[PDB]
């Protein structure tokens, strides 16, 4: 009996990027937007959508689309999973200087987090009574930042953990998936989320080692990377972590497709989504 259907997320991860990039603005994203909400309410999930016009660092004015799907919405223990589902617009670290003005697919960097998460909520729709809530949250807007100003990253996930669905919503936690689809990623534990979650660091890490995932998910320390988990901890007190391929080892320290083009359909591993979706399955279920 396999939980978590590892060759349905590899295809969630395809059909994102078949639409073209999800590049904020674009008509790509617009028709994405509109099919991700289409396939959680297929799931069973009530879906709302978080809109507004955001100034992004060049002065762009982006249509901002937050996606907010809930499992059982009146209810007051709740659990909270995350992941961004734009697409940054350009592959300005690619090998080739000549790319970096050019698009690329953002299989990795977008549709993995994604994929995984439409495969649990097709899990959660399918069970009878969740012993939680549970909300699955697509933030927009993260990857149209500048390396200098970490405040023009992760523009979603500021504007909903300071204006969330619910007045003073809480989760009991939140796990973010942020790039869990690469052939070889390497888990270790991110700094932000150890430092405000250890609890939940330590459950989650020893669910994938009893599980067989130690390969993946590394006893030791990582980077300490600004994310969407960190507005949700500092504006809402909610106890999160970020899984995410990470190594100090890696020349970017992400993975070396990391705004690139060859984050692509190409470097996404079945086993790797595999791993990651069994472990939040199964820390799931342990709550209940
Ligand atoms: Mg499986
Ligand atoms: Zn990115």
């Amino acid at each position: 009996a396999d939980l978590f259907s590892a060759d349905s997320a590899y295809t969630f991860v395809q059909r994102q990027v078949n639409f073209g990039p999800r590049i904020p603005g674009t008509a790509p994203h617009r028709a994405c937007g509109d099919w991700l909400v289409a396939t959680l309410r297929s799931f069973g999930a009530a879906v709302q959508e978080q809109t507004a016009e955001i100034k992004a660092h060049d002065g762009t004015m982006l249509p901002m689309r937050n996606i907010i799907a809930s499992y059982r919405p009146e209810a007051t223990g709740r659990m909270l999973l995350m992941a961004h589902w734009d697409t940054r617009p350009v592959c300005d670290q690619d090998a080739n200087p000549a790319m970096h003005t050019e698009t690329f697919d953002g299989a990795d960097d977008g549709g993995s987090g994604v994929g995984v998460l439409l495969e649990i909520a097709r899990y959660l729709g399918q069970q009878k009574d969740l012993g939680m809530g549970i909300d699955i949250v697509f933030f927009d807007t993260e990857d149209y930042g500048s390396y200098g100003d970490d405040e023009s990253w992760c523009l979603g996930s500021q504007y909903w953990s300071r204006n969330p669905h619910v007045a003073g919503y809480k989760a009991e936690a939140g796990i973010l998936l942020d790039m869990v689809g690469a052939k070889g990623a390497t888990f270790y534990w991110e700094y932000f989320s150890k430092s405000y979650a250890p609890g939940l660091i330590s459950a989650v890490w020893q669910t994938a080692a009893a599980l067989g995932y130690g390969n993946y998910f590394i006893q030791a320390d990582g980077g300490a990377l600004t994310d969407d988990h960190v507005p949700v901890i500092k504006n809402l007190g909610i106890p999160c972590i970020d899984i995410i391929n990470y190594s100090s080892k890696n020349e970017h320290g992400f993975g070396d497709h990391w705004h690139t083009q060859r984050d692509n359909m190409q470097i996404i591993d079945k086993n790797v989504l595999d791993a990651v979706g069994e472990t939040v399955i199964r820390y799931l279920d342990e709550q209940v």
